[PDB]
């Protein structure tokens, strides 16, 4: 159709968003459960860097974390004026999930919030954002240890549960461009309590072992 | 219980701050004094890096910290159609305690101001942000000591008052990560008078010390 | 006029303020945008070894050459709008969201103060200073570095992509350095990625340097 | 008297800031000279690195700036409902002196500008930031040598002056927290023309020595 | 004459720069040529850094920039009630020239832009900021020697025109407080010709050596 409409589509489905906020789970009728789908690709190590005289150090890692779940506020009916079967938006205007790297020995990861989602005419969202993980590894016998654990802040099970992205229980290696041996590369997801609170927190933890340099 | 009720909710709760400023005490009727429970969980040491060639250092710890006070503005009764007994709130978007890191080597401490707050229907606000330290310690003997100094910036005892969350006058271990074995660890509540001022400002103070690596 | 030129910005940039900066500079029906892109090297910031492997982390300073149409910044160059260019800040309008794939920082950084220039045909130009970081190989003292640019969402059906004047290679243009370039080629190809069926144009330079 | 009543003195002391800008000296009638009153409290070194193999050295240094002037713009009538000695200003909100570390080896020193002002009914501005002065040192025969430059950036001394607070002509050590020996510790108020301008410029210079460690 | 008056007036020049934004040359009505009179005063090195074991290095400067130039868009009749021969403005509300330094090894120089710049009744701008320059330097022979280029980005010669303030062609020592010996410094003012355009563009190109330490 036209770009013109394209434009004025995502203009009403963000009036909602800037009306009401994006504070809140994305549901404007019965409030249910989003369920996040979670992939981190590795791409490269950018530094290992041994913390003193120990035997720990910190990794610095850079990925692409990818990231979709169902937003209900911006779904269209796809046809004219608005036959779109997606479009284009900045994560920043939108409800995203508050999805941390618990033990980054910064703040958190970084992620590039330039990068636009995707949302597909029924409300599901794609957002595919590069990455910089920091986190503290375990380096003992020519082997570097590290792990990452990622959970939503705030809500917890049974308001955003995470899932692998296409059941893929592993740090995917798609784009992966490094030298470095990968010797060991897993992943779990784990319904964790928290003392804040009675539900519990859904954990995607990965663990990923390379080869010293 | 709509999802779109919870976002009314939070519009008319924050329509406040809006019109007149997240500026100023957080109280509609009388400004009283605002009881801050404050709590400090060590996650991990990124660094600790002697400074030049003597006995002090520069500490740089990962924790999360824990707030909580009453904000008298975002009450709510609940009862349908606001049948909440609780929202999540940006942080940036209400009041907040100036808590700073006092003795922090650089501005101040860094805070996850991304990381959203629960405001419950009473009132109380918990909001629990991780954060960056950064120190000047003392690294002698195999030890390594480090003190946090927090306190309101601007406020005195009788405009915000601080207190140990859960009366737990130490730095709390219940995310601890690392392999650093604590060899010190007491915190202290003071009310000090400092030359701009007559009244008393509250000061939590934590000493730590960890074997060095 | 003065008086003139910046009322036709404001006419242009009009829809932009109103309707957003985001999705595919069309009005009318929606087309492919296809970008020049050309990369110009000026000089190495530093190449550090990483650990004590083979690998470096390379960090340069480059210009990056970016043309494209926008056809909703069209205007007919008569009086009083009789001008045959504007300028325009990069982000006031839609950009190409082109970004360093294999960079070891979130993405190569351009300086987004650097102004654009529309011509009265919706053909903008706009020519950034560049940081970039990557990842090298150093072994045999010659360093050898690449760089995979492309958009990050757009596949080859909403934005293409092509050498700026067909040259496949970094451009010298604006060389200020001391280092010998041993290696210096470049290629499009059109590449598939796990998320989605049509491909993505990707310009991959190759560049190797003799080391210091 | 109440929480609702001090934020809306608050808006209407702002809206003239709000409607006309920050910009300009803050002056409600005749445009006078502001008489800034300049304190500098030192807290710690957070670190010196020699510059090359030669005698400079570049200090990165902790302290606290202290600086308070009259705003006529800010003034009111303590009487109720607006029966408030003072109340808090965030200093993006209002003018503030441009006051610049004119030797810093980076842009200018850094302030914290998320700390709240004080402003008292009188008009009379309280603002106490954490700051981090980085400058050039001599570093010979074990002592440290620094010094510390600071001025309105714009305003010459028919616009803008500056005094120590309290008159006290010398870095505070009132939050002083390094185990660094002070050596020398003097300041000295001076006005010097610069070639741009036929009015003199009010210099705060500061030096410092410490023992090297 | 008053404070108030001084706001308003600057509203008033700025509405057009509102209205109409900042871009394009400062011309309502023939558009002429804009000449920047443009000056570099090195303050000290902050530091020059072998790059790897080869003959360069980066050399990471101190300066104040001086740049003036006519906005006929901010010219007044200095008559009562906007008896003021001046005012300030912020950089950031205002058409500034686009000078950058072609040569840094990051994006740019940095200008402080919170830094205000006067203008005069006449449209006669004049903004003098603090400045980080960082190039690559050769480092030979305990000779450093660094060159700096500046010019307008977007705007050739016959849009925006550069010369020496004061008509020096040299690094002004004015400012300078470094204890570095300065074995050359000359500066020159060309016209080049880039691949891009047919008109020439003005460089300002500079040469500093110093003796190493
Ligand atoms: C406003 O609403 C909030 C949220 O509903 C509410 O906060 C909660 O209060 C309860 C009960 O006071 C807290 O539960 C406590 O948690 C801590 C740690 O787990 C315990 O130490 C407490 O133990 C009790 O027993 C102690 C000794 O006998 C007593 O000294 C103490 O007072 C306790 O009764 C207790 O289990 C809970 O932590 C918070 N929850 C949250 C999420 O804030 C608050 O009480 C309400 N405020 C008002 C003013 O009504
Ligand atoms: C929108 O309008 C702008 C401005 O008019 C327009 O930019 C112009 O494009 C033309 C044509 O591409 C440029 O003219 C050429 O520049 C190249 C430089 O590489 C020359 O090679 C061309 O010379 C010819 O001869 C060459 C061999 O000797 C041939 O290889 C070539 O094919 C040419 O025939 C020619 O001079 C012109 O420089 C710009 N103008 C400006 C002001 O930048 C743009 O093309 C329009 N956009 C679209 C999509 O049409
Ligand atoms: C505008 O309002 C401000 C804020 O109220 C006001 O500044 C304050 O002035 C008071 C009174 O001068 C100051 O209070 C004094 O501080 C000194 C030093 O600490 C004390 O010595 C004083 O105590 C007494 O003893 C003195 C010597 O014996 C007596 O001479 C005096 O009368 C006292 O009995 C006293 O507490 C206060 O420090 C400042 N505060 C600030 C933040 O500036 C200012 O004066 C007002 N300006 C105008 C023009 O009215
Ligand atoms: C627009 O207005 C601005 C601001 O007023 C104006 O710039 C200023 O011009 C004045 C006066 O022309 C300059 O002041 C002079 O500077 C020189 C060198 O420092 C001195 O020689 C002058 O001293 C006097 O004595 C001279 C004989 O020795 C006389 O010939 C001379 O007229 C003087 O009486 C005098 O101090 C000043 O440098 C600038 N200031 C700035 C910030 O630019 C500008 O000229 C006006 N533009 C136009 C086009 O009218
Ligand atoms: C929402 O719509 C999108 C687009 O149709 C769905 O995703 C595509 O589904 C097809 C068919 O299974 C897959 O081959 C594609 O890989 C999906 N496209 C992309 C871009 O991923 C999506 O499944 C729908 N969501 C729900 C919840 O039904
Ligand atoms: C549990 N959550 C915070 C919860 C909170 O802020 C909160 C909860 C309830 C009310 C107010 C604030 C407290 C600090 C730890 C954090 C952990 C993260 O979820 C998480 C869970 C699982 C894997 C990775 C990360
Ligand atoms: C006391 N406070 C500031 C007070 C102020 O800005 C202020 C006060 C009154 C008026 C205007 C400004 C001045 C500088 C020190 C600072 C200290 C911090 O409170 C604090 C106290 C105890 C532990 C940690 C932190
Ligand atoms: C393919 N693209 C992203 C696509 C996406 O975000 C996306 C697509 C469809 C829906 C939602 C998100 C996923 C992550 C990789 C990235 C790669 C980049 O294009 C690229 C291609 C070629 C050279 C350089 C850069
Ligand atoms: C003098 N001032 C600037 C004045 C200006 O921008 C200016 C003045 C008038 C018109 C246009 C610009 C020029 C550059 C130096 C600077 C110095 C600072 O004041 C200062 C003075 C004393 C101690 C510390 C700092
Ligand atoms: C020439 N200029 C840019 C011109 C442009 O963006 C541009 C021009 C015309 C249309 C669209 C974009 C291209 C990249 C180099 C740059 C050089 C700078 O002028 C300059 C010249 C002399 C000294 C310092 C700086």
């Amino acid at each position: 159709s036209n770009g013109l409409m394209a434009k004025r589509l995502r203009r009403e489905l963000l009036n909602t968003y800037e009306q009401l906020g994006k504070s809140g789970l994305p549901f404007l009728d019965d409030i249910g459960k989003v369920d996040v789908k979670f992939g981190l690709s590795l791409q490269l190590l950018k530094s290992i860097e041994q913390r003193g005289m120990g035997f720990n150090s910190i990794g610095t890692f850079k990925a692409i974390v990818k990231l979709s779940w169902v937003d209900t506020i911006l779904r269209w009916d796809p046809e004219p004026p608005f036959d779109f079967q997606k479009i284009e938006i900045s994560p920043d205007e939108i409800w995203t999930p508050d999805i941390k790297l618990f033990n980054s020995v910064d703040l958190d990861m970084t992620l590039d919030r330039t990068t636009q989602a995707i949302v597909f005419s029924n409300g599901t969202v794609l957002w595919i954002p590069p990455a910089v993980l920091k986190v503290l590894c375990v380096s003992q016998d020519d082997v570097d240890s590290c792990h990452f654990q990622f959970g939503s802040w705030v809500y917890s099970v049974d308001e955003v549960d995470i899932h692998f992205m296409d059941d893929k229980a592993e740090v995917l290696l798609d784009f992966y461009q490094d030298s470095l041996e990968i010797l060991e590369n897993s992943a779990q997801r784990q319904e964790v309590v928290y003392p804040c609170c009675e539900s519990a927190y859904v954990e995607m933890k990965y663990l990923l072992a390379l080869r010293s340099e």
